[PDB]
C-alpha cells in the first residue's frame, strides 16, 4: 500500500536544511588594497633609486615580459620583474616620489631595498593566503555535498544499474545501509521522497505535497532528474532560507544525527535511518506501507558512528572549515597590513636619511 | 472551543529561544591599552622634539581647545592638536623623555614626526573600528528581533486597528501570512499564546501552564502589554538561558525555519506557521479549537522561501554578524598593537640617532 | 511496571549529542615557527655585536644555567640569559652573521638592542598566550562535564548514601531537581537510563535496545561503572559524531533546553525534566511505569531559568569559549608574527649602519 502523505515530512525538513545550506548566499574573499597600496609605492621607491638609466628602461620596457641591451636585465630577474613592473607604473603617471628620484650611498640604497624587498614578500603572503583559493573550495565541498565528489546534477540522473529498491535505500540488515545512501543529499532525498513502482498518488507525497508528484518509480536505471528538481525546489519551503556560516552547518549536521540516529521499527531494529520504516522495518527500505518494509533511506550504521559516514557530512564539515578559514584570512590580511605599514612608514623615514 | 492546554507547547518553546537570547548577557567592545600607551609616547616625544617654547606653551594651553600668540598654532593644528594635548599631558607628569628633551637636526625631527604621525594614525584607525560603535548595533538588532524596527515595548501596546484575529494571526490562505506576524516576535507569541474571545481557562493555556492567565481576548486595538509580559516571562522555563552568540542565533533559527516549515493541518495545506492548525486550517487562526481554525500565527511563505522573512529572522542574523565583527575587533586590534609596537620600538631606537 | 522500551530514547539522543562532544577529536594549540626563527636571529645579531670575548664566553658556557670569570655575565642576566644560549647556538653552528661578527659606535650596538630586545619581547609575549595552555583548559571542562568538576570516572564509581531514587533522580516537587541530577552528564544517564530495582527486562530499555542490559539497580551507593560504559558507548549510535566546535556545543545545549523545558507529565506540572514522567509525574522520578511516577531526570528549575544549571552546561559553555580562544590565538600568533618581521628586517638593514 501507499506509504501515508506526510509520514517523511520531518526527515524531509531535516535533509532540506542541509539542501538549503548549498542554495545560500556565498561570501566573498576578503582583499587587501592597503597590502597593493603600499607594494605599489615601494616598488616605485624601489626602482626610483636604481637611477635614471634603469627608471628609463623599466619604464620603456613596462608591458614587457622579462622574457642584453635593457639595462633592467641587471637590477631585475624574472622573480622580481613584477616588481619593476608595478614601479614604472606608478613613476610613468609622478611628482609624489620627486624625494627619491635626490642622491644616496651604495649603503642608503641596500638599506632602503631590504625594506622594499620586505614589503614585496608582505604582498606575496597576502597572495598565498587564497592559493588554494578557499572560495572554490568552499563551492566544491557544497556541490560534493549535493551530488557526490567530483559530481554534478547531470553526471549523477541514473541510479545504478543492477540494484533493487532494497539494496539501494535500505537493506533488510537494519545496520548495513542502502548502496546509494549516504553519498550524496540527492541520492538519500530520492530513496526518502521518490515514487515507489505500485505508488497510486498518496505514496509519492510522503514528504511533500509536492505539485507535479515525482512519477519514475525508483529501481534500478531510473532516470530521476526531473523528480529531483521537484524534490529540491521543495526545500526552501519546509526549512527556509538558512544563512551559510559554520554555525548554521554543524547545527544543521547535530540535528540530522539525533534525527537518523533515534532507532526506529516497532521493535527498534532498524538504526541510523531516516524515513519510516513500516512494521518492524525487517524486509528493508522497499518503499511500500502497511507491512514491514516502508519507505524510507538507512545509513551505514558503523560509519555513522564512526564519523566516517555519511560522505555528504564530511564534506559538509569541511565546507565548514572553509567558512572559518575565509573569516581568518581577513583578519590575517589586517596583520599582513600592520607589517606593511610599519615598513612603509620607516622607509618613508628614509627619504631624509 | 478552547484548545487543548499545552498544545501550542513545542512552538512556544522554539520561539522562546530566540527570546531568551535577547535576554542574555551582552559582550563587551574589546579595547586596546596598547595603542593607547603607544599613542601617549608619541605623541610626547613628538611634542618633546619641537623646543622648549613649543613644549612649554602647549603645556601651559593643553586644557584648551585649538581655538597667535601662542607658538603651538604654529606646530599643530585643530586636527593634531589632540596629540599636543596627550604630549603635554605626560610632560607635565617626566624625567623619562629626557633623553628626547638631546638635540637633533631639522632632518632627524622629521623622520621623527613621519614615525609619531605614523603612531596617530595607528590610533585614529584603532578608534575607527568601532564607528559605528557595534555594542549599540547589537542591541539594537536584538531589540528590533523582539518589537519590530526602532519601536520598544511601549511603543507595541496595541494591536492594530480594523483587523480580526484571523487577518492578523493567519488568514483563510494558507500561504499568506498574518498581517502582524513575522513582524516581531513579541506579535508573534501574543498570536500563538493570546487569549481567544470566547476562551474559558483552558485556550489561555495552549502555550504554557501560565499564572496569571492571558487576560485580554486578541482583538483589534487590543491592549496586551500585560499579557506579553507574562507570556515573555515564561520564556525562561522553556528555553532556558542560551548564551548571546552567532552559534546559538544560527542554531536558534534553523529550528525555527523546521518547525515552522513541516506542512500543517489534517491536508497538510497549512504552510509556514507555528501552533496548531485545527483540523484542515482551512478558516485560519482564529484562535478556536474543535472546527478548522485553530491557534496559530502564520508566516508569509514566499518571504520564509525566499529568507527576506520573517523580519526578526533577518535581525537576528545581524545581530549574529556583529557578534562575529565584535570577536573579529579584538584581533583587528591585535595587529594595530603589532604595527603600534614595531614602530614604537623604531622610535624608541632613534633617541640616539 | 517497566516503562516502555524506547519511551527515553528522544532524551537520550539529546544527551548523547553533549557526550559525543567530550569524545571529539580536539584542535592543535597554534604554534609560530617565524616567531621562534626571528627571535633566534635576533639573539644572535644580538650576541654577535658584543665582541669576540662575550660571544666566545657565551657559546662556551651554553649549556650552563645563569647560576664572576664568566664575561657573559656582565653583558646578560638570569633573565636574559636564554637570548644569550639561543644566540650561541646559532653562532656555534654561522657565517650568516658575518656582517654582524663589522664594528660598531657604541650608539650604533644601543639602537641595535632596542630592537633584539623588542623582538624578544615578541617571543615572550607569543609564549603568554597559552599561558594558562588552552587545549588543557578545554580538556578539564569536557572532563568536568562529564563526571562533575575535577572528578574523573573512577571517582564518580558509586552512588551518594542515604538517598532514595525519587531524591536522587526527580523529587515530587516537579520544580526542585533530583540530588544528583544537573552536575555531570553522567549521572544525569545513569538516571535517565538505569535499571530500577523491579525492572525485568524492559524498562532497562527504555533510553536504547542495550546489550548487555544495564544490570545494577539505581538506589543509594549503587556501583554504576559497568552500567555507565554500557550507556555512554550507545551515545554514538543515537547522536553520530559531531565535531568539537563552539557551533557544535551551542547547538546541542539549545536543543537540550527546549527538550528538557517543555512541560512534562499529563497535567504538565513538570518542569526542566528529561526522560517521560509516567501519568501526573507527581510521585517523582521513581523508574517505575504505569502509574504516577516515572523514568526521570528533573533539573532544579530556578538554576535552569537562570541558566546557573545544570553545571555541565556551564562547562560545557567554557569549553566553547576556550576553542574561541584558540582560534582567536592563531590571529593572535599572525599579529604578533607581523610585528616580528617588521622588527627583523629593520634590523637587518642596520647590518649596513
Ligand atoms: C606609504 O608611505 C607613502 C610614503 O612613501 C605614503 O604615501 C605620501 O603621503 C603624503 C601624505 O601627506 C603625501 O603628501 C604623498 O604624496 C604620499 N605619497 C608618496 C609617494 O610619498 C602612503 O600614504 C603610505 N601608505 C600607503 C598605503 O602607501
Ligand atoms: C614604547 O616605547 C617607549 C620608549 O620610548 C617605552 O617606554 C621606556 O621603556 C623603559 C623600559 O626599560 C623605561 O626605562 C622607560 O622609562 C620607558 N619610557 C620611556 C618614555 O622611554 C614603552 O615601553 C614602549 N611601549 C609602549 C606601549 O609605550
Ligand atoms: C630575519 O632577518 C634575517 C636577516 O638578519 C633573515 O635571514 C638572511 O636572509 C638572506 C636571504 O636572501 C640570506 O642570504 C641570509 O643567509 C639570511 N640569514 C641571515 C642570518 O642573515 C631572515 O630571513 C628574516 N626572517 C626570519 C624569520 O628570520
Ligand atoms: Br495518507
Ligand atoms: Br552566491
Ligand atoms: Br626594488
Ligand atoms: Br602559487
Ligand atoms: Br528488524
Ligand atoms: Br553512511
Ligand atoms: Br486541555
Ligand atoms: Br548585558
Ligand atoms: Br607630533
Ligand atoms: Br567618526
Ligand atoms: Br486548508
Ligand atoms: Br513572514
Ligand atoms: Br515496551
Ligand atoms: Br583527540
Ligand atoms: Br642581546
Ligand atoms: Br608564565
Ligand atoms: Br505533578
Ligand atoms: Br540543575
Amino acid at each position: 500500500a501507499d506509504v501515508a502523505a506526510g509520514s517523511n515530512a520531518e526527515s524531509y525538513a531535516v535533509l532540506c536544511t542541509l539542501v538549503q545550506l548549498t542554495k545560500a548566499t556565498k561570501p566573498s574573499v576578503p582583499k587587501s588594497k592597503i597590502i597593493d597600496e603600499v607594494y605599489n609605492v615601494a616598488a616605485a621607491i624601489g626602482l626610483a633609486i636604481r637611477g635614471d638609466a634603469v627608471v628609463k628602461n623599466c619604464i620603456d620596457k613596462k608591458d614587457s615580459k622579462y622574457s642584453d641591451s635593457d639595462i633592467a636585465k641587471k637590477a631585475y630577474t624574472e622573480r622580481t620583474w613584477p616588481v619593476a613592473q608595478a614601479g614604472a607604473a606608478k613613476l610613468a603617471s609622478k611628482e609624489k616620489y620627486a624625494s627619491w628620484t635626490r642622491k644616496y650611498t651604495e649603503k642608503q640604497k641596500l638599506k632602503v631595498h631590504v625594506l622594499t624587498a620586505a614589503i614585496s614578500d608582505v604582498k606575496q603572503r597576502a597572495d598565498k593566503l587564497n592559493k588554494p583559493d578557499k572560495l572554490a573550495e568552499l563551492t566544491g565541498a557544497l556541490s560534493n555535498s549535493l551530488y557526490g565528489n567530483g559530481k554534478s546534477n547531470a553526471d549523477t540522473a541514473t541510479l545504478p544499474a543492477g540494484g533493487s529498491h532494497i539494496s539501494m535505500c535500505g537493506p533488510a540488515d537494519g545496520t548495513q545501509g542502502g548502496s546509494i545512501v549516504g553519498k550524496a543529499l540527492k541520492f538519500d532525498l530520492i530513496c526518502l521522497c521518490g515514487k515507489q513502482s505500485a505508488d497510486s498518488g498518496t505514496g509519492e507525497k510522503a514528504c511533500h505535497e509536492f505539485s507535479p508528484l515525482p512519477a519514475t518509480a525508483i529501481a534500478e536505471n531510473a532516470a530521476i532528474n526531473a523528480d529531483w528538481a521537484t524534490i529540491e525546489q521543495g526545500c526552501k519551503t519546509v526549512a527556509g532560507a538558512p544563512s551559510l556560516t559554520p554555525e548554521s552547518i554543524h547545527a544543521a549536521l547535530q540535528a540530522f544525527y539525533r534525527h537518523a540516529g533515534v532507532p526506529k521499527g516497532n521493535t527498534r531494529n532498524r538504526y541510523t535511518t531516516v524515513g519510516a520504516p513500516a512494521g518492524s522495518g525487517a524486509t528493508g527500505c522497499d518503499g511500500i506501507g502497511g507491512s514491514n518494509g516502508g519507505k524510507c533511506a538507512a545509513y551505514n550504521k558503523a560509519q555513522f558512528e564512526a564519523g566516517t559516514g555519511p560522505y555528504w557530512a564530511t564534506q559538509m564539515k569541511a565546507a565548514a572549515e572553509t567558512l572559518v578559514e575565509l573569516r581568518g584570512q581577513e583578519q590575517k590580511l589586517a596583520a599582513l597590513e600592520a607589517e606593511a605599514l610599519a615598513l612603509n612608514s620607516t622607509l618613508d623615514g628614509m627619504q631624509h636619511d
